[PDB]
């Protein structure tokens, strides 16, 4: 049963299915960084004086 | 026509194309962003006196 895992995991179709999962939800973190980035950049950055 | 995306979702052609498409824009953004930090970097950060 670990050797099992030679197959199920380090299999190039697992690996591109966890990038890909790994890849999606990623880009939601960016896109909310970077939604969070230009936040700061607007309110704290003109509001320095 | 639900079992029908059993093959052109869950492949592994387009599983990478998703994901080559995903990254494409999200180096895009990483590169927005970190030009975003380096601008907050240098216009509040040394403007904090």
């Amino acid at each position: 049963f670990d050797e099992k895992d030679d197959k199920f995991n380090s299999g190039s179709e697992e690996r591109i299915r966890v990038t890909f999962e790994r890849v999606e939800q990623m880009s939601i973190q960016i896109k909310e960084v970077g939604d969070r980035v230009n936040y700061i950049k607007r309110s704290l950055q003109s509001l320095d004086s």
